[PDB]
Parts: structure tokens; sequence; C-alpha cells
């Protein structure tokens, strides 16, 4: 009856050519589980183990939006939530820098701006938690982002990433890591 749970341990944003498992929480009573992927595809009965999907290289491919359902009571469960599985690394990785500075006074509020020697058809940033930038269907080669207002008892980590349109779910290479400075 109870709609389930669909997670992904470590993460949803998984390094390349790397692995991850996806995790469908139903009832104690299910008797199957079905897992789909949107890009709907079905992920290979062989594959699912007692609802968790263990996965070994991820690709293109494995990339998009996962939901879950479970038979039990002589009911279909309803679609769990979506699932977004994301990998990182497929490009190289663009420059993320803080405009005018990465030292924020308490309560203030910084852009932080993600730029790319190659078009991207969008950008995301992630607080190490993430958000796209406008789409442009010809690409661009920089986003800017509104962070805060920053407060000093919290850290403030970010990571940017480009991506093509077409394929939102493959990102690339992480920029480095940029934290700002809130002085005390």
């Amino acid at each position: 009856i109870p709609k389930p749970t669909l997670w992904a341990e470590p993460d949803s944003v998984i390094t390349q050519g790397s692995p991850v498992t996806l995790s469908c929480q139903g009832s104690l009573e299910a008797q199957e589980y079905r897992l789909y992927r949107e890009k709907i595809t079905r992920i290979r009965p062989e594959l699912v183990k007692n609802g968790q999907f263990h996965i070994p290289s991820i690709t293109w491919e494995h990339t998009g939006r996962y939901g879950c359902q479970y038979y039990s009571r002589a009911r279909w469960s309803e679609l769990s939530d979506p699932l977004v599985l994301v990998m990182t690394g497929a490009y190289p990785k663009p420059t993320l820098s803080a405009q005018p500075s990465p030292v924020v006074t308490s309560g203030g509020r910084v852009t932080l701006q993600c730029e790319s020697q190659v078009a991207f058809g969008g950008f995301i940033l992630c607080k190490e938690q993430c958000l796209n930038s406008q789409p442009h269907a010809r690409g661009s080669s920089r986003a800017i982002f509104s962070v805060g207002p920053v407060s000093p008892n919290r850290r403030w980590s970010h990571r940017c990433y480009g991506y093509d349109l077409n394929s939102p779910y493959v990102w690339s290479s992480p920029s480095d890591l940029l934290e700002l400075l809130v002085p005390g």
C-alpha cells in the first residue's frame, strides 16, 4: 500500500566509471520489486536483489531519473519519489570564483561564477544541495549564482560543473573547491 523510498549510497552524485547502490525500501512483506529509469526502461530483474541495485561502473546510460515500486497484499505500490542519479567527470572542470571576493561579511551575499573554456548547455553549483543555472540552447561559457545570506556559524564550500542539455545527469569533472570566509 505505502509508497516505497528509493535511495543511493554513498550518494546520488557518483564520480565516473565508478559504483553506488540504489536501495528500494518497501514493506517487509514485499514479494517483488521493480526499478525503472527514465532518460521508462526496466532495470533487469537479475540486477535487483531484494530491492537493492548495486552498480559496477557508471555511464551516460546509468544516469537518469529512477523510481521503484513493490508488490504486496495483492497490489503494486505507487512509484517511489524519483531518485536522480548523476555521474561526474565526463568533461574538463570549469573554474569557480567569487565576485568580487570570497570574503563575505556575516549576513551578506556573494555571487559565485562558474566559467569554462568549452561552452556548456548549463552549469550546476553544489554546496558541500545543487542548483542549476539558466539553460542556453546555443551554450555559454559562464553562469553566475547568488549565495547567502552567509552565517559565521556554518561552512560555505561549493563546487561547480558544466553539463550538456541533452544529457543533464552527466556532469563535468568538479571545479576546485571554493570556500567562503566569513571574518570573525
